């Protein structure tokens, strides 16, 4: 009568480590008397383990030594199962079935369509958006597009690929999108491979160091404001939380947001607060999201919203942006995961549901 | 030693039947000196095999009937590893390791990302698209609107889901779209669920219909046109096959155009292919309207390839031989994932 919610966290990518803090919280924070846990711990060559709870992180304290236990046993997963679909790898036993998958991977395979595609095809229900919907949200210049063809408001930009990376001479790029630019790989997290241009030497650096994460880069008109972010969550019908403001500073990847200041609920007119709440939700739809998104914008000095990027699996740590967005407009933490979990299951049986011939 | 060529084949769809065929034909004519075959059959239920090459198919010889002869060995996969990603889900032996994967599972799971998605966590290189190309050619309202907002033609058009669904009454839609109407639901292969819409009756079947199939359904405006067809082949620098036509049932190939509206079809077929990010193939199916413009009908990543399907029916009337462009496509998927493996990370 207690379902077994499958955490799913840590990863190949680089936050690892981000994401070990952000399970650790919702085991936590979970209701244990609807849920019993089980961690599904992925190290950092991307193999899978049960993990016990009473030590399966080393250095839970310390961010930059915070690691994942090593574990004799591997996970397979057995494809078109409905029950026991993860199996001891080594010899075939199976685990017990997991009700319900909660994964909190960030990045790379957890956060881009593969992870999905995978729990898809192993028929176990999950939190968060699906395949196409984190793919896209991924794909820097696919959100982008599918932003502006909505009539939404984003970064004037151009996205260079392999066969047209020389089409543009720096001169173009400035007549196009004036100075500065950021350029940044299209399918990347945390900053990395971001760079702010200023001039020609600026530029042609920036774009060989994105060349070096992703076949595309995205180069894009810098704009000025205030950094806002925003919590949706739903399927059908998404609710948006109250905005929170970040402060990055240009002086300077083991800590959510990277250490930077975080003000919730942001300082800005409620007036302002609401029109940033009805643009994410319209970011949500066009991308397609499900479960839960975090939607980042810029607020210009004249109040204007721009959409800078949605995340479909965004920290989940105790002070992390997402939850305390919820736990500021009347939903706690513990209340936000049974929620997530809850349209999760919805989602799978209105998915179940349908034909197949 | 041969590369093992993984042809993963079948699935939980209502194509079954024809990957089923696209598989034998595949299997048959693959150029068994370069590789090894290692059929991956998924039944109906969606659990994958390992099968024979001897004796996997029964009734191979009569397309309704055709079915997957049942195994002993059910698969699992198993994440992050490099090597015998792939198990007896019994027992945990490995097979062998794989070094490339022919996807040929038409529709649903196979076609949509989520097969591509298990293949990139299991480090397997694979034949065609990869997870977003898939996903989003795959919802015919996400192709669309990339494919409008790169300035291509498309039928114009909108999109309900289970919440606007009742907001446009026929009418409205009428006023917006004119009539014939064609109600698609978003993610389906071959027609499934697709109705043509000619008065209000109509319209609430077809919309009731294609709702059972998908959370979102298209409906159109008719394009009055020849049905023609493309097949593209390649990663960056894709290459366009002549074309061919449907005709009132009858494949035509080539089809009987002038080479200037050849030329222009094939260039489209390739704006739209960059334009969707796809990787390896597709076919590319238009509308060629009287006065030669042409409407994107729709992107197929995963095309069907019996030795008579369209898509290598074009090629081989381009000069390009079933065998040698399985070979081709096999190469591709190794170029591509070579040339991902070296992104860096850090
Ligand atoms: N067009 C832009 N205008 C102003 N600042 C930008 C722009 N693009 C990026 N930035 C700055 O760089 C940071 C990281 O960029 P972002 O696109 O969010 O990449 P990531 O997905 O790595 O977080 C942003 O939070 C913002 O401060
Ligand atoms: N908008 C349209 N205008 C004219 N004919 C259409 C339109 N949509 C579909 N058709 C006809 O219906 C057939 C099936 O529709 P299609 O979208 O190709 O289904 P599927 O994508 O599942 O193959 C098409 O090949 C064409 O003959
Ligand atoms: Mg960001
Ligand atoms: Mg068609």
């Amino acid at each position: 009568a207690k379902l077994r919610v499958g955490i799913v966290f840590g990863g190949k990518s680089a936050e690892h480590e981000v994401s070990l803090q952000s399970a650790k919280n919702i085991v936590d924070a979970i209701d244990k008397t609807r849920f019993d846990v089980v961690l599904l711990g992925i190290d950092k060559a991307g193999q899978w383990h049960v993990n016990d709870a009473e030590n399966y992180l080393q250095n839970a304290d310390d961010p930059a030594h915070i690691a994942l236990r090593p574990s004799a046993i591997s996970l397979a997963q057995v494809p078109g199962k409905h029950q026991h679909q993860l199996i001891n790898a080594q010899n075939g036993q199976p685990l017990p079935t997991v009700d319900v998958i909660f994964p909190i991977v960030h990045g790379t395979l957890g956060e881009d369509g593969s992870l999905q595609g995978m729990l898809r095809v192993a028929n176990l229900p999950f939190v968060g958006s699906d395949v196409l919907s984190s793919a896209a949200c991924m794909d820097k210049d696919v959100a982008k597009r599918l932003l502006r063809d909505a009539g939404l408001n984003i970064a004037p930009f151009i996205t260079l690929t392999r066969t047209n990376r020389h089409a543009f001479s720096f001169a173009e790029v400035e007549s196009r999108l004036g100075l500065p630019l950021f350029v940044k790989p299209a399918n990347q997290g945390s900053s990395v491979g971001v760079s702010k241009v200023a001039n020609e030497a600026q530029y042609q650096q920036a774009v060989a160091l994105a060349f070096e994460f992703d076949h595309k880069v995205v180069v894009e008109q810098g704009i000025k404001g205030r950094e806002i972010e925003c919590a949706v969550l739903g399927n059908d019908n998404p609710q948006a939380s109250t905005c929170g403001e970040i402060v990055l500073n240009s002086e300077f990847k083991y800590i959510d947001d990277n250490g930077a200041q975080v003000v919730v609920p942001a300082q800005i007119p409620s007036e302002v607060n609401d029109k940033i709440r009805a643009i994410a939700i319209q970011a949500y739809q066009t991308l397609g999201c499900a479960g839960m998104a975090r939607v980042d914008v810029f607020l210009t000095a004249d109040n204007e919203v721009v959409i800078n990027e949605i995340n479909t699996l965004p920290g989940f740590t105790n002070i992390s942006m997402y939850p305390k967005l919820w736990q500021a407009s009347g939903l706690g933490y513990t209340d936000l995961i049974s929620r997530l979990i809850e349209l999760a299951l919805e989602r799978h049986t209105a998915n179940n549901a349908l034909k197949t011939t």
